[PDB]
């Protein structure tokens, strides 16, 4: 179902750190304008680890409300806690998100079966679409894609964002799966070759300050134009490297400042992108035409 | 100051999860007996990360209680909000903690910088001594040696906890420092070594259910014996190994189960170790003479 491009929205924030709620809920209007298709509300690029409980219930619901139902939204709902995804699953649910978004339990490490268990403890106690969220590299933990293969089976369990930037491997998941549950791309440098391959959109960092050029990547990618989609991605593809030169979102977040779209809020331990790479963020910014 | 073998103590849990309060409180007094020199109440192996705040409290209370200020207790209060750590390890203050154990936020990696500002603002906020954790593998962050150093700067940093297992890198940490704070081994396997290198103790998995055997490889280690270092550590070297045949605590969970001391509880995302295991486990402690 959910298709195209799905932004990881930041989550803006005044210079005490505060919710911009402001700039927030201007920002959801453009990204409809724009063309993003959907919008995940308090992912990773959204700033989860930071926000309170009841911070990630009022971003939630702030989106949902400016969204007013003309795109779908998921909630970043992940926690290394089986009952505190529960919580939070619920919790979006309840503020009528559309489905929920779920890294992999970080820190802690579980196997494989306890990857599985969480998961499906989660669908059987939450009555709301869930996509899986692989991202090994931030988690200490890589769900497989015989685990994925295995959680597809569940109901409820109906995607998963593959952040391995690993294409071979995705192709093999997409290809193992046969339909049985959607694949995201979790990585903007490889999402359009993902999508080519059959994935169905992509949860994307760039689409932060590039909606309209990402709506069109993944718009010309799910139709399978191998072409449009190498010459339409081409023209961002260096953005796709220079908001990762510091840990996300602190590039994506310095970028929209650039851009006069949100304050410079950003909470501890995440800092403000380091004075160094701020030139070179403007330069590809203006080279990509966004400024 | 605080040296010698210091035990991450798991926390005992009945089968449906509960916290086994009798067995918590029988461990403490079995290690105090046995020579362990400290415990840390929460951390990575009492399973922090799927215990609520009151049952950190809890957990806390309870150990500081049942030790009666015999041996010092250090609490678990990493978090990867700045101000969630602040938050625990106030409230670790207040119990009567004597010290701190503070993991590198996890998942959000932030950048040296930002590791630097998130330990500085809990060191200014807190007058409590804190212990620095670096455990890349789980957390997605490395702490270099050089922003430990820089921290060891701050008053009241009086450690770190270094799980590299990388013991060069360990020995270079302890000569830029020269004094100035204590490095604790995080990695059971090259304790031994690290403290016959320097190092003021191991905060160890292993002293869980060897903790006789750990004080002495500690003190000796510690007193710079190295053939005696080697030649205890030999008894309870594939201890080491084993316990780690799946992500820690569970495979220690469960070897503390075997030997009748807790019930089988664990919290999901953990898992029971695997069946697979459980005999090799037996045989190891059979071996070293646990059971």
């Amino acid at each position: 179902t959910i298709q195209g491009s799905i932004v990881a929205i930041v989550t803006p924030m005044l210079k005490d750190g505060g919710v911009d709620w402001k700039s927030l809920e201007k920002l959801v209007e453009w990204h409809i304008e724009q063309g993003t298709n959907s919008i995940v509300a308090v992912g990773t690029t959204g700033e989860a680890s930071t926000l309170s409980m009841e911070e990630h219930t009022q971003v939630i619901k702030e989106i949902i409300r400016v969204a007013n139902k003309r795109i779908p939204i998921i909630a970043g709902t992940g926690a290394n806690s089986t009952r505190e995804a529960i919580e939070l699953t619920k919790a979006a649910k309840d503020l009528g998100a559309d489905a929920a978004l779920l890294v992999t339990p970080y820190y802690n490490k579980p196997t494989q079966e306890g990857l599985y268990q969480h998961y499906k403890a989660i669908a059987e106690a939450v009555e709301l679409p869930l996509i899986l969220y692989n991202v090994p590299g931030r988690t200490g933990v890589d769900l497989s894609n015989d685990t994925a293969v295995r959680l597809a089976e569940i109901p409820n369990i109906v995607g998963i964002k593959d952040a391995t930037g690993d294409v071979p491997r995705g192709k093999a998941l997409i290809d193992a799966l046969n339909g049985k549950m959607a694949v995201y791309s979790g990585d903007d440098e490889t999402a359009w070759e993902l999508m080519l391959l059959g994935a169905d959109g992509n949860i994307s960092v760039t689409a932060n300050i590039a909606p309209k050029a990402m709506s069109e990547v993944c718009a010309v990618a799910i139709a399978k134009d191998e072409q449009q989609a190498k010459t339409l991605n081409n023209k961002i593809a260096n953005l796709h490297n220079i908001l990762f030169c510091e840990s996300n979102p602190i590039p994506v977040k310095w970028a929209l400042h650039e851009m006069g779209l949100i304050d410079t809020g950003i909470r501890l331990p995440l800092t403000p992108l380091a004075e160094q790479y701020r030139e070179p963020l403007r330069n590809a910014l203006k080279d990509a035409g966004i400024i």
